[PDB]
């Protein structure tokens, strides 16, 4: 059964607390366990109320999340097909009880701060089901860091650490992220001056720009094992494909369109679309502490530009990463 979310949140967990996310399907807190960063993702399941506009998901349909959480946790370890470059699940919970009041003094301040989109989620009966995923810190949204990066080869860097990622769980796991908006890549700064990945057996690095890039969040990924495919089915999602204002809402057309919306196939082609929409987001929307005034930027800029403007032409991140002259 469930546990109580005292078991999840001790008090001194539920002090440290501070909410650094949201999104539709719940809520996201960095909190301390054992003298450690965590971030703690919290999403309603089971209850008959409306929650952020929707229906709460059932278990059944939060497990593809987890289980794509847990095979991707595992890629820092593995060898042949090995990256850091997406994030550590430490735990899974199903939690029971009414929402902590110390988690709702946390959403209070980030609304009163950033202003949030959902309800005050403080309706629950304390029946209410939960689920409670533990992850590794993995930094700071590149949404929040659009203001804050050095230069255009700090984008260069976070493309290609993103390109190479995507490519190393493509050919270990078949995966599609389906939903890599800015809000879901992460940045955290490090003292590494190079990165590694192993691609199928080969080793390479990159160098960092000072910066190591997580991909997080897996509500609408697709992967797959010995045939067995774990996948969002969004085939009747009416809302989904009818977003507005954003060319993150015409990659969710343009995936659907690749595979005619049979979202259990295999399209590594949705992730040179998500690919696309964010180097155009670092070519449009980021500001940079170096300006576009000397000889090594404007270069940088065009190879960016050329980048966007051919990437489309690639099959998968894979071909990207191996193909394309940005990454020679
Ligand atoms: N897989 C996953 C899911 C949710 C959160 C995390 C996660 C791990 N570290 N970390 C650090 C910051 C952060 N911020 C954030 C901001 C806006 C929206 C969302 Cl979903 C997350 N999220 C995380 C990982
Ligand atoms: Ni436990």
């Amino acid at each position: 059964g469930p546990v109580p979310f005292s078991h999840c949140l001790p008090t001194e967990k539920l002090q440290r607390c501070e909410k650094i996310g949201e999104g539709v399907f719940g809520e996201v807190f960095q909190t301390i366990a054992d003298h450690t960063p965590v971030a703690i993702k919290i999403i309603a399941i089971e209850g008959p109320d409306l929650v952020n506009g929707s229906h709460q998901k059932t278990f059944e349909e939060i497990l593809p999340e987890i289980i794509i959480s847990k095979e991707l946790s595992l890629l820092s370890g593995e060898v042949c097909n090995r990256t850091e470059g997406f994030i550590g699940l430490n735990s899974v919970h199903c939690v029971q009880g009414s929402y902590p009041p110390l988690l709702l003094k946390a959403w209070d301040h980030y609304n009163s701060t950033k202003g949030s989109a959902n309800d005050r989620p403080d309706f629950f009966k304390d029946d209410q089901l939960f689920i409670v995923l533990e992850f590794e810190f993995g930094g700071i949204d590149l949404e929040q860091m659009r203001t804050k990066l050095s230069s255009l080869a700090t984008a260069k860097s976070i493309l290609h650490q993103l390109t190479a990622s995507l490519a190393v769980a493509e050919a270990s796991l078949r995966f599609e992220h389906r939903d890599l908006h800015w809000g879901n890549v992460l940045l955290k700064k490090t003292s590494l001056k190079k990165l590694h990945y192993t691609l199928n057996g080969k080793s390479s690095t990159i160098p960092s720009c000072g910066l190591q890039v997580s991909i997080i969040d897996y509500t609408l990924s697709r992967l797959e094992r010995d045939g067995i495919v774990v996948f969002c089915d969004v085939s009747m999602d009416e809302d989904l494909f009818t977003g507005d204002g954003d060319y993150q809402f015409d990659i969710y057309r343009l995936m659907k369109k690749e595979n005619n919306n049979r979202w259990g196939e295999y399209h590594p082609y949705s992730n040179v679309l998500w690919l696309h929409y964010l180097t155009d987001k670092m070519l449009k929307q980021m500001t940079f502490k170096t300006k576009c005034n000397t000889p090594a930027m404007k270069q940088i800029k065009r190879k960016i530009q050329e980048f966007h403007r051919t990437m489309l032409n690639f099959s998968s991140a894979t071909d990207l990463l191996c193909q394309h002259s940005l990454f020679k």
